[PDB]
């Protein structure tokens, strides 16, 4: 269905912009307590650290699993999301995260 | 030891590290690509949905029934557990009913 696509495309813009309105009203912190369960919110803290270390190229796929616990699969999302994203995220993402 | 405060304060920092990230991708517009990458498919289908549950509570319309026939197990994200609906700041609650509910 395109229509369901469409309906779901507007209700995860209407959280994204919900979350920036709350940025902008300094509420981020509270209103991410509130929409992320605790395990999604560790998720998302060890995620930066797996991008960090796939751009970096340094951790081959089993050091990533002893660091992370990250998995094969895992590890392939990461780098198929990297490869999926915008080049100007994946430019900005190696200026931030190795800096 | 049974309790690492070390640790809470490492994933403490991990998590501050993402909420900044995002900060400064809304800064410069690429929040979008940012959440598409940072989430999965069914976390950011998860959290459009989550939206609906906080704007059906603090709307009032809906029965107990009729949020669970909806919404199902995943309400108790909201409703339930360690940041819950009910225990949100004052001023977060307020906020979501002007937006929500305008």
């Amino acid at each position: 269905s395109a229509a369901m696509a469409e309906q779901r495309h507007q209700e995860w813009l209407r959280f994204v912009d919900l979350l920036k309105n709350a940025y902008q009203n300094d509420l981020h912190l509270p209103l991410l307590n509130l929409m992320l369960t605790p395990d999604e919110r560790e998720a998302l803290g060890t995620r930066v650290r797996i991008v960090e270390e796939l751009l970096r190229g340094e951790m081959s796929q089993r050091e990533l699993k002893n660091e992370f616990g990250a998995g094969i699969a895992t590890i392939t999302r990461g780098s198929n999301s990297l490869k999926a994203a915008p080049v100007e995220l994946r430019q900005w993402l190696e200026e931030v995260l190795l800096k």
